[PDB]
């Protein structure tokens, strides 16, 4: 993935546990080569993998756990770093937003030229309730998705409930997510 991700967990991890935590985390994920992300220049995606694995066992939080947290943290992190007009243009409200995330990620898609974004498809259900269907070329994200909804409903001042009702993990062809929205 490329680099702003794993910029923003590095960043989420030092504002939360210090720079102690962070070389920690960096030196057992394998990582002390490096010396700083580059927020534009593609990464092998096991770069964020064994970064989640490595805060997971420094920090005692499960990497799902971490994950939530991340996906709450990139709504925020996004905004502060180049991004805000961009997610000012996705939609003043949760659901509209979905409705331009494949949109946005094309934008983004522009500036990145090497990204792998996910598919998001939504089917209404009223306009309180939504399906939001996922689907990536990478494996258990899904955790991601629901700390990325809650970070919309924080960012719309809206009340949100989110629940896995499919997951690739059972057998299913995608995760899929019913949505509930004030
Ligand atoms: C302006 C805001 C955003 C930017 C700049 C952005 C950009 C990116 C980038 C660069 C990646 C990594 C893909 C790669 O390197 O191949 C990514 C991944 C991802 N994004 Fe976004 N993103 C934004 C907002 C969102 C939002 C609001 C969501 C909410 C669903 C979202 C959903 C995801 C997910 C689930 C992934 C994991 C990749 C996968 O599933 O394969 N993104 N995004």
């Amino acid at each position: 993935m490329y680099g702003l991700v794993n910029k923003a967990i590095q960043d989420m991890i030092s504002k939360h546990h210090g720079e102690d935590t962070w070389e920690a985390i960096k030196q057992k994920a394998g990582l002390e080569d490096i010396d700083f992300f580059v927020g534009m220049e593609a990464y092998s995606d096991d770069v964020t993998y064994h970064l989640v694995g490595a805060a997971s066992e420094v920090l005692g939080k499960p990497a799902e756990e971490l994950l939530i947290a991340f996906g709450e943290y990139w709504v925020t992190y996004t905004s502060e770093e180049g991004y805000g007009e961009l997610l000012a243009s996705a939609g003043d409200s949760l659901p509209e937003f979905m409705e331009n995330l494949d949109n946005l990620h094309a934008r983004v898609g522009l500036s990145f030229p090497q990204l792998r974004p996910p598919a998001f498809e939504c089917q209404h259900t009223s306009s309180k309730s939504m399906e939001l269907h996922y689907q990536s070329t990478r494996c258990g994200l899904a955790p991601m998705v629901l700390g990325l909804l809650h970070g919309l409903g924080k960012r719309f001042q809206t009340k949100v409930e989110v629940t896995q009702t499919a997951f690739r993990e059972t057998g299913e062809d995608h995760d899929i997510f019913s949505i509930k929205y004030e």
